[PDB]
């Protein structure tokens, strides 16, 4: 169809089959890309655990297209979980550069689980929780029914020992074990670098893990440059009854008896208290101004979370591909063939000097 460049080139970066608050292995990431056009090395050490490095093969425009993972559910079966933002934008890649995609993973859920008294809660035959929060209008002892946050996913690069951040895609809140929100949080996109990448607020419930920053609450969802695993349960629900519900890796944030917020550029906030009707909140995503938006963060991704990078090049005058781009004016040339630029007159295309 296109001359030039073909968009039918796309790779796509999973999970490798993962869940929950820890990254994809390296032999879980062969077996999914097993005869694909894609071939990654998994991090097994350092913030770069669980991370996929590709490289690009030569100086081409390729657009990313990542997709941040779904909260996980609450004590309240009938409660839907917050599904994971995506950020599609158009960026130049360079030869050589080593891209590092965290694909972000699907919260953890808290019912129904192996527990025999919480099956009970989680089935609705006990509601002792309820009986708490009707004597304390909060949870302080019987802790734990919220959702880990969903693990939002970081694709960027590394440039003269500074990771450079392309295509960040927040995930969606945890529900709470009281979760009682109709109404899922509008999807967050920042486009500025100089916007510090912190973590969400954390209370008892964990926040989302940002770009970078310290975690010192062990059930806050880790930042990126921390391996971004997510954070555990509150204390409480995991000393009472166990009750394990991590964020998705990615800066999956913990569940208490609030819902964990979501990862992110900027990590989602969690409940303050432990309110248990507190839903977590989303996660911040990110683009950078390197690349060209080619469509604002949208709410698509329903578990387990993703990247499809493939090869879109968007003219006004060809809209699939059949262009060249500019990357210093961030334009596209529709009538620039191979060792020519446009001419300084706003004229066609002439033989590059």
């Amino acid at each position: 169809q296109t001359p030039i460049f073909d968009p039918t080139v796309h790779w796509l970066f999973t999970t490798c089959g993962a869940s929950g608050p820890h990254g994809p292995t390296q032999a879980q990431c062969n077996n999914a890309y097993q005869n694909s056009n894609l071939s990654v090395e998994v991090g097994s050490e350092g913030p770069l655990k669980g991370i996929q490095i590709w490289k690009v093969p030569a100086t081409d425009t390729y657009s990313i297209s990542g997709y941040g993972a779904a909260g996980g559910k609450g004590g309240k079966n009938t409660m839907m979980r917050s599904h994971g933002v995506s950020v599609l934008g158009i960026f130049n890649l360079e030869k050589d550069d080593m891209l590092y995609i965290l694909v972000g993973q699907q919260g953890e859920d808290a019912c129904p689980s192996t527990n025999q008294l919480i099956q009970k809660v989680c089935i609705g035959e006990n509601n002792v929780i309820e009986e708490e929060i009707r004597v304390n209008r909060s949870v302080h002892e019987w802790a734990g029914g919220g959702g880990g946050g969903g693990g939002a996913t970081y694709v960027f690069k590394m440039k003269d020992g500074v990771p450079v951040p392309l295509i960040i895609a927040a995930g969606g809140g945890g529900r709470a074990y009281g979760a009682k929100t109709d109404t899922f949080h509008p999807e967050r996109l920042e486009n500025n670098s100089s916007v510090l990448g912190l973590n969400g607020n954390s209370g008892a419930a964990g926040g989302g893990g940002g770009w970078n920053d310290n975690t010192s609450l062990l059930w806050a969802g880790k930042s990126l440059q921390e391996g971004a695993t997510g954070g555990h349960s509150c204390p409480q629900a995991m000393k009472k009854w166990g009750w394990e519900t991590r964020g998705g890796f990615g800066g999956g944030g913990g569940g208490c008896s609030s819902g964990g917020g979501g990862g992110g550029y900027i990590g989602g906030n969690a409940a303050s208290n432990n309110d248990p009707e507190m839903d977590g909140e989303d996660g911040v995503s990110f683009i950078s101004p390197l690349g060209i938006l080619y469509t604002p963060a949208l709410k698509v991704m329903e578990g387990h979370g993703e990247v499809n990078i493939k090869h879109y090049l968007n003219c006004s005058h060809c809209e699939v591909d059949e262009c060249h781009m500019d990357p210093e004016s961030h334009k596209v040339i529709c009538f620039c063939d191979h060792g020519t630029v446009l001419a300084e007159d706003g004229v066609s295309c002439i033989v590059s000097p």
